[PDB]
């Protein structure tokens, strides 16, 4: 067994994740139906969050029917919200939908939500930093680097700084989010994170 490098993914070690929050666990794709029981009895989870593509599970040879089945036969509740990868624009227009659904899994509580895309240096993370800045009473630059200090990955700043964006907006002819500087809506106000919270809950199940 030899060094690899550090922010890359790499599947031939299995999946792989780490407890941010108690009932958020951040991590790379379960490979086979024994990864969702390793979850289920080791990590309590009874959520999965699933932010890859079509093109990503093929390339990746997962038999993702397979994984489903053995959640529903544990009670698991598996759910998809795919986004591209390096991508973020993409992560940036999925991000209210995602977190929608991790905010919706956590609020059942009956057990940890599983946030997972290929390798969880991306996309996982990036939805992960969002949901504790805009239902965890954090500012943006907290949230991340919570996450950061827990599990080393790279997820974009900026993707989630501009969802944020998109849903304190109320005037759709507002000056773009690309034209503002970088600490626009790294905090929010009380009002625009009851705003956010709200959007974000009205998403649940569109």
């Amino acid at each position: 067994h030899m060094m690899r490098s550090p922010y890359e993914y790499h599947h031939d070690l299995g999946m792989n994740y780490t407890l941010i929050r108690d009932e958020l666990i951040v991590g790379s794709q379960p490979q086979k139906p024994e990864d969702i029981d390793h979850l289920k009895q080791e990590q309590n989870v009874a959520y999965i969050l699933n932010l890859q593509q079509d093109k990503d599970i093929e390339y990746w040879g997962i038999d993702l029917d397979s994984i489903v089945r053995r959640c529903k036969e544990l009670g698991i509740r598996h759910m998809r919200r795919p986004a591209k990868d390096f991508d973020p624009l993409s992560l940036r227009s999925q991000l209210p939908k995602a977190v929608s659904s991790l905010e919706w899994a956590v609020s059942e509580g009956k057990g940890r939500v599983y946030v997972h895309c290929s390798a969880g240096l991306g996309r996982a993370p990036g939805v992960s930093i969002a949901y504790m800045y805009w239902f965890c009473d954090m500012n943006l630059n907290t949230a991340y680097d919570t996450l950061v200090s827990k599990r080393p990955c790279g997820p974009n700043k900026g993707a989630i700084r501009g969802a944020t964006y998109d849903l304190a907006k109320n005037d759709p002819w507002k000056e773009p989010f690309e034209s503002l500087p970088e600490n626009a809506f790294e905090d929010i106000a009380d009002w625009e994170r009851k705003l956010i919270q709200e959007r974000v809950r009205a998403l649940r199940g569109t």
